[PDB]
């Protein structure tokens, strides 16, 4: 199959590497168990979508909750939190981030269930966004660990060096679980055919800029 792999990625030196060596950085840490049963697959650029239906990978609607505000995440993309260029083989490993979600290379998504997505624990508490994600590659956690896969629920494509603001198209501002705003990214590529944002009337869509008023809202640390 072909793969766009890490093309997503805002880090350069896993922007900058083969696809060989990526593979090798996120599955040399799995046990030996786990690779006699498991492969590492990537998102296919042709790919079967939760609807049956077949698209582009960049025309499956991913999505990212997140508590940092646009200001940060149109401005920045997703910077993975670690992104320096000797990392510790913890930081590069997928199963391990799939299981445990301890600081690594990884931006983590889910698929959007077209049929609704999966919800984290306090999405309904302080401030949240989920970010509306169009990205080429990305690794399928799902179906690199089939039934080893320890959230199969979360139906999670993490991308190893982040995801540029480029593939980002919409946000979600939740306040307590009640949608207040749709922020639009004005620098999102867009690959054409996708399907309009979701919307009800009463919700304003906002079109991002750079310090935007409204547009840094967020929990206190
Ligand atoms: N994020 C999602 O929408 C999503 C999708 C699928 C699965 N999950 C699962 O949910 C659980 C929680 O994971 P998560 O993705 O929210 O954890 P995370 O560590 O990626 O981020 C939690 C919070 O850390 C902060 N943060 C993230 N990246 C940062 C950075 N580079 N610099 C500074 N602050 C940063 C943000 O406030 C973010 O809300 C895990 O089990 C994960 O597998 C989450």
């Amino acid at each position: 199959y072909m793969t766009n792999g890490i093309q997503a990625a805002v880090v350069e030196w896993i922007r900058a590497l083969d696809l060989e060596i990526i593979s090798l950085l996120l599955s040399r840490a799995w046990p030996m168990a786990l690779l006699a049963t498991s492969e590492l697959r990537w998102r296919p650029t042709v790919l079967t979508d939760t609807d049956n239906v077949v698209r582009l990978d960049r025309r499956q609607r991913l999505v990212r909750w997140d508590r940092r505000p646009p200001n940060e995440i149109f401005l920045d993309g997703f910077v993975p939190i670690v992104t320096r260029e000797n990392p510790d083989w913890e930081e590069t490993d997928l199963y391990g981030f799939a299981k445990n979600n301890h600081p690594s290379i990884f931006v983590s998504t889910t698929k959007t269930q077209r049929n609704y997505v999966w919800t984290p624990r306090n999405a309904n508490r302080g401030i949240v966004y989920q970010y509306e994600i169009y990205a080429p590659g990305g690794v399928d956690v799902n179906d690199s660990f089939s039934d080893a896969s320890p959230w199969p629920n979360q139906m999670q494509v993490a991308f190893p060096g982040g995801i540029q603001n480029i593939y980002i198209r919409s946000a979600r501002e939740l306040h307590n679980g009640r949608i207040q705003r749709i922020w639009i990214n004005p620098n999102f590529l867009d690959p054409g055919d996708l399907e309009p944002i979701v919307s009800s009337s009463r919700t304003p869509q906002v079109i991002w800029r750079m310090n935007h008023p409204d547009g840094g809202h967020r929990d206190q640390r």
